[PDB]
Formats: C-alpha cells, structure tokens, sequence
C-alpha cells in the first residue's frame, strides 16, 4: 500500500532470489559479470549499464531504493542485459527466464 510496506515486499523477494530454492539457476547474477574472466568479447560496450544481485542487495541493505518501482527497474536491467548481450540459445538466457519468472510472478503479487 505504502512505499515501507512495498519496499518490505520487495525485501521478501529479493530473499527468494537469493534463496538455495532458485540457487541452481541464480549463481551466474550473484556477482557482477567479470568480462575479462569470461572472455566476453566487448560487453561493457554492448551493455552500458551493468546491474547483478549482490548490487541489488546493496541497495536494499543501505535503503537506497526509495519505491518497488526503482527496484524492480534495477533487477529488470539485469535480465534485459542478459537476453540483451547472449546468444538466445545460451544456457545463461535460460537461466535468466528462469529466474525472471520467480521475480515477475512475486512482484506481480505486491498489494
Ligand atoms: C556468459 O556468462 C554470463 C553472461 C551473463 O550475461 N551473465 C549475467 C552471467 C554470466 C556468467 C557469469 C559468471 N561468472 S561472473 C558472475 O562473471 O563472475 C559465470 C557464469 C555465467 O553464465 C554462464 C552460465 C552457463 C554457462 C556459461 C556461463
């Protein structure tokens, strides 16, 4: 109803996200992509705006999100990177549907 009471909601979710249930398919967004590990050929110059859950917990952790819709946007950002940059056929970007169908079906449920 209220911003508080969202932003505890989201809280919830973000503890799913992070949760050993959905770990099997969430492992490759706990981190920042390390580009130069992984060998990923101009990624910072395709993605511009690089977001991963352990800045999304950071957020959480210090109240910097002042409303859901701020940290919807940002898990959102980390999905839309991943189909953006991947190919379709990429055992990440089914990871990542994966794991968006968690957040999108609890966000969804926020009052
Ligand atoms: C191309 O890999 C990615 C692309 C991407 O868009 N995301 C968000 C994440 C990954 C990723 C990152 C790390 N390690 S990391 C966080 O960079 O330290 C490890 C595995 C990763 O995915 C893989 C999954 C299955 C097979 C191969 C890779």
């Amino acid at each position: 109803g209220s911003h508080s009471e969202q932003l505890k909601h989201c809280n919830g979710i973000l503890k799913e996200l992070l949760s050993k249930k959905h770990a099997a398919y969430a492992w490759p967004f706990y981190k920042p992509v390390d580009a130069s590990a992984l060998g990923l050929h101009d990624y910072h110059d395709i993605i511009k705006h690089p977001m991963d859950l352990s800045t999304v917990k950071r957020k959480m952790e210090n109240r910097d999100y002042r409303d859901a819709q701020e940290f919807a946007a940002d898990v959102r950002l980390m999905f839309s990177n991943c189909y953006k940059y991947n190919p379709p056929d990429h055992d990440v970007v089914a990871m990542a549907r994966k794991l968006q169908d968690v957040f999108e079906f609890r966000y969804a449920k926020m009052p």
